[PDB]
């Protein structure tokens, strides 16, 4: 039916302690629909329910011991953000022209009013060049 | 509607030839609902249908040539367990303080009575510290 | 209800510039149903809607700087294929008996008539030995 859904895709990040990524939400393959609202680097949840949520962040060098992606839920009532999913990968070679994707997806019970965001260990390692490499989405099941 | 669904999260494993993991099923972000039953290290399927099933296992050193996760289906009638999904990754450096996630998810037609579990090549390499790093879930589509 | 769905699993590829993989569609764990049609290395979409689409390709050595999987949409009207998802991973050791999975999944709005395929940087590195290691699926949400 009309289930809230969104697919967001990476853009060049505007420089600003795991910083949140900000996203493309309507151009190319990105979109939000059915009351799903992308606002202020958050996906804002319109309807309480169980959602499948996912993200891939491709990292590329050009030093760090590891790279990490975390998908986080912020709730109006609760002060502290809740980590939903964490992908952390220690990084192997010196140099270098390495690259690598960290993908995560799972199902969570969310409340109307919740806000989701994706944080990374190092924004300058995020590959922003292409909407098919780094993305973030969620849909009511 | 009321579709069977469960998200399970890692706990410290109680020591016991690809051993099955056992899981948190109700505390923090974990849950089972709509007839989904977590029992005896299995997710037991209440209703025949097509399910999306997924798991991430984060591994960390502190030797092994590789690390492997397998999601397996046990069926009452059939004797032999069926491997649904396998993620195997050869491991790179000596030492060491490496870590790394293996994520897998896909859709399968399951029968009422089926049991799913997650096995790993080495339980002592599984990072159990955090519910957002190692998890296992399934939902009727 | 009757939502188009398919899970496809790897086979040995018949030798034929990111070549498309061809798949098992009915034996073992593979299947197509509800008007989903696997034909000519494409999954052909019967009904316009939002789909979750996913693939894992396990690569194994036995040289390449990196390995890449791309899931692509071909549309009747548009000439150029659209890359939906790309997983690219630089490969680490010399030799060698390395292996490694690249997993990708996300949601896309598709039109009736669309065709999806999976391309890889090097078909000869794809591990074809087992239906649980390399697979490709899609379901209408």
């Amino acid at each position: 039916g009309d289930k809230p859904r969104a697919h967001l895709t990476v853009v060049r990040q505007t420089p600003t302690q795991f910083p949140a990524l900000h996203w493309e939400h309507e151009l190319g393959l990105a979109f939000t629909k059915n009351r799903m609202n992308y606002t202020n680097k958050f996906l804002l949840i319109p309807e309480s329910g169980d959602y499948f949520i996912y993200s891939q962040v491709t990292f590329r060098g050009m030093k760090p011991d590891s790279i990490t992606v975390v998908i986080t839920k912020v709730t109006d009532s609760y002060p502290e953000p809740t980590q939903l999913l964490m992908g952390t990968k220690s990084v192997c070679e010196v140099g270098s022209n390495w690259f690598q994707p960290i993908y995560l997806g799972a199902m969570f019970s969310l409340q109307e009013g919740d806000k989701l965001m994706v944080n990374v260990s190092d924004i300058s390692l995020v590959d922003y060049t292409k909407e098919d490499k780094t993305f973030f989405g969620a849909f009511l099941l």
